[PDB]
């Protein structure tokens, strides 16, 4: 076990209860360094580990779709750790007060959590921290290579970032060892009445058609460990090989479709690589899909690490801030409000189409997301509007969103993080262009129109 995935913070005197893993990000049993932490250091300290997650009180901001993915991966969860003698407590509520008082009542001995480099966990961080004085550590659970590890600073290219990143996958790019259980079962409600109630209160803001149906299709990804372990299986044994080659067609289904089990942590991402490098097949491909799962997605935590405005216009690169600033009084083509981009009542049918997939299978595909993005970008009356659009209609209706990922994409599509100028353009300015004659060019776009009506 590598000591540079965990990072301690905040020192104090260890009690003689046990180890709390306060679980946020990575919600899986299995190939999780931040479980794993926490029971080494419960077994040296002879105590044992326990599990605690906090249903928090900003489930509302989000949709139904999120809330039953990740409450039916939960429900899994517990059974998975209960057969190791691992008991799982989840309470609602502030995680700034719920895991004080849960560790002042349980006289728990130390404190550990997995890593995320969003604003909202710091906000919890800070709460916990004021109110504990046992010590309490973070591991990075979600990276292949440690957030801090791979790079001391924001990285402005892929093409800088890629050669740190491949230079520590030797040390950091290893197998998982097995999960140990408690040596016997040591010493606040059920998750389904919890999913009932919350359902019951997200109901009003359901999404719905003029008829009144629901307009989510819950059966495109079904939650749980089991199940994107079988849909990483399939990937690698019928997809990874056209990878390199369909990855930009929207009209295939090609993609992993491995985001919404690796945003809610219910999948390793160390464990995909570790299978897709042992497989066989198009070099191209392999390479095209490892780019996109280590050097893009890390790269994104890298982004909300190291810019703590990583979601406003402030962290945008000076030639993008520059171009966008001088064409900000430009008279845009159209206009339209967050009620008409919600509804994909757009004059652009591919963009109304990429809506429709977003509402109803809540998992756009990768392409269209770019071309989404930065038509509002175009149909916005600043670039601070369109940020706002783009950052709400991607965490209220993305399985992934509320992710850096999203927020580093919506970044690179927007403000033009990660990317280099293009031609100047009025409007967008050099921001990278993506038109509609351009992507009939790509793909079949009345297939995807005809496929989301
Ligand atoms: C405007 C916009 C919004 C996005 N919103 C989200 C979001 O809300 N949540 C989210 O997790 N990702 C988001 N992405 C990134 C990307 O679109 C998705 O990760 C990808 O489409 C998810 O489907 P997939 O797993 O089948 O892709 P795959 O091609 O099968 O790649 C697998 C994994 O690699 C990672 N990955 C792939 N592409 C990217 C990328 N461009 N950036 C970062 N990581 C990537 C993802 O973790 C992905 O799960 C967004 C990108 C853009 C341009």
């Amino acid at each position: 076990m590598n000591p540079k995935r965990i990072r301690a913070l905040k020192s104090g005197k260890q009690g003689d209860g046990p180890v709390v893993y306060w679980m946020s990000r990575d919600q899986r049993a299995e190939d999780n360094w931040a479980l794993l932490f926490s029971r080494a250091i419960a077994k040296e300290a002879n105590v044992p580990v326990v599990v605690v997650f906090c249903l928090t009180d900003e489930f509302l901001e989000a949709g139904i779709r999120q809330y039953e993915f990740m409450l039916k991966g939960l429900q899994e969860l517990e059974v998975s750790l209960s057969r190791k003698k691992i008991p799982s407590f989840f309470l609602r509520g502030d995680p700034g007060e719920k895991i004080s008082r849960f560790v002042k009542d349980y006289n728990a001995g130390t404190l550990v959590t997995d890593f995320s480099p969003l604003r909202i966990k710091n906000q919890w961080i800070e709460k916990v921290i004021s109110g504990i004085s046992i010590p309490f550590f973070e591991v990075d659970a979600h990276n292949v290579v440690p957030c801090w590890e791979a790079s001391q600073k924001h990285e402005y290219a892929a093409h800088t970032f890629r050669p740190k990143l491949y230079a520590l996958l030797p040390e950091f790019l290893e197998e998982f060892p097995e999960l140990e259980p408690n040596s016997v079962t040591p010493e606040v409600e059920t998750l389904s009445d919890v999913l009932e109630t919350g359902v019951k209160a997200l109901l009003p803001e359901r999404a719905l058609l003029k008829n009144k149906d629901p307009l989510f299709e819950p059966w495109h990804f079904e939650p749980g460990e089991k199940a994107a372990k079988k849909v990483m299986e399939s990937f690698i044994a019928d997809r990874l090989d056209s990878y390199g080659a369909l990855r930009n067609d929207p009209t295939k289904n090609m993609l992993s479709n491995l985001s919404p089990y690796l945003h809610f942590g219910q999948i390793s991402s160390q464990r995909v690589v570790l299978e897709v490098e042992k497989a066989e097949s198009n070099p191209g491909s392999k390479k095209a899909f490892l780019d996109e799962i280590l050097i893009w997605k890390e790269i994104s935590d890298n982004f909300c690490y190291y810019n703590p405005g990583y979601d406003g216009f402030e962290s945008f690169p000076s030639w993008a801030k520059e171009s966008l600033n001088a064409h900000r009084n430009d008279v845009r083509s159209h206009i339209y409000t967050l009620e008409e981009f919600e509804a994909g009542k757009t004059h652009d049918p591919l963009w109304n189409a990429s809506q429709m997939e977003l509402l109803s299978t809540g998992k756009m595909h990768g392409y269209t997301r770019m071309y989404w993005a930065k038509k509002i970008l175009e149909w916005s009356e600043s670039p601070e509007k369109a940020l706002e659009i783009a950052i709400c209609l991607n965490d209220r209706y993305e399985l992934d969103g509320r992710d850096p990922n999203g927020y580093a994409g919506i970044a690179w599509s927007i403000g033009g993080v990660h990317d280099r100028a293009w031609g100047e353009r009025e409007v967008t300015g050099k921001i990278r262009y993506m038109s509609y004659e351009g992507c009939k060019r790509k793909f079949d776009v009345k297939l995807y129109i005809e496929k989301y009506s």
